[PDB]
């Protein structure tokens, strides 16, 4: 007997109502455009399968930033140029204004409009109560979009959050492991980086959603609420799920995995063991108080669920009531 199906409880069908060419990437094609329109003023960074640069487009003498793409997988490239485009326009998400060829490799640049060259890690470990509140709502508008519009990020992480906070601006960059939802469908468990892959990926739960951008948030909250970076630290994936465990309690575990009847190794049964839950309140100390309240708790043990399903959906947690007042923000710069 095998694991037990699973769909999601949110924008289930959104890509089904869609037509075909939406989603099948992998016949898409390109429109290049011309890379001597572009030139490139100085390195942000480099990074995996990528260098990322300031640019000029000389035409009209507007600053974007321009990502060269190292050589990947080509259907991965279609992949999230197409998911760039479906995407533009929402609600911070990163603008895709072009794509041009690298001069030396040919390799695909993708380009952006302009951001500041800060990410929310840099920034996360040292915000306000408010701030908190403020670009945690930010960060839920652009997943509510993106799942809305049938894409699961699933790298939801600080380093892929970047923030103009001068103009209080923030952008969800790093597109290039994000996918298209499709109800049946078993997805590879290798996404998301270790202290964000939520526990389905952690006992090969491959049948699972948008859901899995909502544990990754929860995981960023916890460490920004309780100044612990990263919240969830394991060495290895085997300890990633035995340190949520030591968290969230062994028992809510087995009782999930139980639910879809998930194949465990009993020598990794062994190794978890048996772990009590340690209440939210257990990890405040008096460096952290000022940022722990009722509702960020209860938030949070909204998100951070081993079930995937009784997880809050993105709208449901931009109505939880740890947004109730940021929601009236008054846009001082
Ligand atoms: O004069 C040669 C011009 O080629 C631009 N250039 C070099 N490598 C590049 C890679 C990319 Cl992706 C782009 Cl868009 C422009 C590049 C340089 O930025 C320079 O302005
Ligand atoms: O290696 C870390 C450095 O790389 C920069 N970086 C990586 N990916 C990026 C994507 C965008 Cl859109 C920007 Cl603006 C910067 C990026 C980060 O902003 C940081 O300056
Ligand atoms: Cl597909
Ligand atoms: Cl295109
Ligand atoms: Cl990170
Ligand atoms: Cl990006
Ligand atoms: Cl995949
Ligand atoms: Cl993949
Ligand atoms: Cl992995
Ligand atoms: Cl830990
Ligand atoms: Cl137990
Ligand atoms: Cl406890
Ligand atoms: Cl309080
Ligand atoms: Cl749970
Ligand atoms: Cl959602
Ligand atoms: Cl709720």
């Amino acid at each position: 007997s095998g694991p037990v199906p699973s769909r999601a409880r949110v924008y289930t069908d959104v890509n089904t109502h869609r037509p075909r060419e939406y989603w099948d990437y992998e016949s898409h094609v390109v429109e290049w455009g011309n890379q001597d329109d572009y030139q490139l003023v100085r390195k942000l960074g480099r990074g995996k399968y990528s260098e990322v640069f300031e640019a000029i487009n000389i035409t009209n003498n507007e600053k974007v930033v321009v990502k060269i793409l190292k050589p990947v997988k080509k259907k991965k490239i279609k992949r999230e140029i197409k998911i760039l485009e479906n995407l533009r326009g929402g609600p911070n998400i990163i603008t895709l204004a072009d794509i041009v060829k690298d001069p030396v490799s040919r390799t695909p640049a993708l380009v952006f409009e302009h951001v500041n060259n800060t990410d929310f890690k840099q920034l996360y470990q040292t915000l306000t109560d408010y701030d908190i509140r403020f670009y945690m709502y930010e960060i839920l508008k652009a997943l509510d979009y993106c799942h809305s519009m049938g894409i699961m990020h699933r790298d939801v992480k600080p380093h892929n959050v970047m923030i103009d906070h001068e103009h209080r601006k923030l952008r969800l960059i790093d597109w290039g492991l994000a996918e298209f939802y499709h109800p049946g469908q078993e997805y590879n468990v290798r996404v998301a980086s270790r202290y964000f892959k939520g526990p389905e990926l952690l006992v090969d739960y491959q049948m699972y959603d948008y859901s899995l951008d909502m544990w990754s948030l929860g995981c960023m909250l916890a460490s920004m609420i309780f100044r612990k970076e990263p919240f969830f630290h394991g060495h290895d994936n085997y300890d990633q799920l035995v340190r949520i465990a030591k968290v969230l309690g062994t028992e809510d575990l087995y009782d999930y995995i139980d639910k879809y009847n998930i194949e465990l190794d009993p020598r990794f049964n062994d190794i978890l063991g048996r772990h009590s839950r340690k209440r939210w309140e257990r990890f405040v100390h008096s460096e952290n108080q000022h940022l722990v309240s009722p509702e960020a708790l209860d938030f949070l043990d909204k998100l951070l669920r081993y079930d995937h399903q009784s997880r809050l959906t993105a709208r449901e947690a931009m109505e939880h009531p740890y947004f109730y007042t940021v929601v009236k923000d008054q846009a001082r710069m």
